[PDB]
């Protein structure tokens, strides 16, 4: 964990009088958020609590203290002990959560995180990037990213965000249906918009993807399915059948292939995420 956490939000100095009230009452941070407290002057009191507000331990910290990160979901409260208290709080998270935490982008797929562990930084095409969750993450991690989508407002969000974050990402408005990738790539990822593609064009799109991946390079696809036992609950313009994605890539090496149930972020009301089967594939070109 040495270098695992990154600061996604940094607060200015808090004093005894402006330390906000919510921090002085029983509270905790969200799953995946760690708090770093730094005492700049004076003394701060910190109460470790149970969920019901009973005090479990108390600490007094000074600028000479090293305060461990406050863990996600740990119940606590703080307050100034000295009138001259000055302290700061930063919120930290893992890099797979940074864009969701800082910008409220949709959470990234675990499969993109797992793939990055395996594939070192390289030249990536995010083919159908939406707002850019995959592209932002990979660029943050040192990948050289190209990001294409048809949606004007999505590409604008990506362009505004990459500038705030010092990321160099090549972005463009593009019809994925055209199957006109130009350059070659070490990694092509498409996990956001496959269900929106033109059924008639999928054979060409995939053939083009494959042709513009270097040998030794990877393709990662996550895409909705419709099967006999599990017909798609939404009428998407494209869904994969049982074994159809694997058959497109039968001549590649499969590092991962599954057709497990998953859930859209979108909900039914009730208010429950919509379930269906997804084809998930990480394959390497021989």
């Amino acid at each position: 964990m040495k270098n695992e956490l990154i600061c996604y939000k940094q607060m200015p100095v808090w004093t005894k009088d402006n330390l906000p009230q919510m921090f002085q009452e029983k509270h905790n941070t969200k799953v995946g958020t760690w708090g770093k407290l730094t005492v700049l002057k004076g003394k701060l009191k910190f109460y470790e609590l149970t969920e019901n507000g009973d005090v479990i331990a108390e600490h007094i910290f000074t600028p000479e203290s090293h305060i461990p990160f406050v863990e996600p979901q740990a119940w606590h409260r703080v307050e100034a002990l000295s009138d001259d208290l000055e302290c700061t709080l930063g919120f930290y998270c893992k890099k797979e959560d940074y864009f969701s935490k800082k910008y409220n982008t949709t959470a990234i797929h675990g499969d993109v995180v797992d793939a990055a562990k395996i594939i070192s930084p390289c030249k990536v095409l995010d083919l159908g990037c939406g707002q850019g969750r995959n592209s932002l993450y990979l660029s943050l991690l040192g990948y050289d990213v190209t990001s294409w989508d048809h949606n004007e407002n999505s590409i604008a969000f990506l362009n505004e965000t990459k500038e705030k974050e010092n990321l160099n990402i090549s972005t463009a408005l593009y019809d994925i249906n055209a199957a006109n990738i130009q350059e070659n790539y070490d990694f092509i990822v498409s996990t956001v918009v496959f269900m929106f593609l033109n059924r008639e064009r999928v054979p060409s799109i995939i053939k083009n993807m494959k042709e513009h991946t270097n040998v030794g390079g990877y393709n990662l696809i996550v895409a909705a399915m419709s099967t006999d036992d599990v017909p798609c609950p939404l009428p998407f313009s494209f869904t994969f059948a049982e074994n159809e994605l694997k058959e497109y890539y039968k001549d590649w090496e499969f590092l991962e292939y599954n057709e497990n149930m998953g859930e859209l972020h979108k909900t039914d009301e009730n208010g429950n995420r919509i379930k269906m089967k997804f084809a998930t594939m990480l394959a390497r070109k021989k």
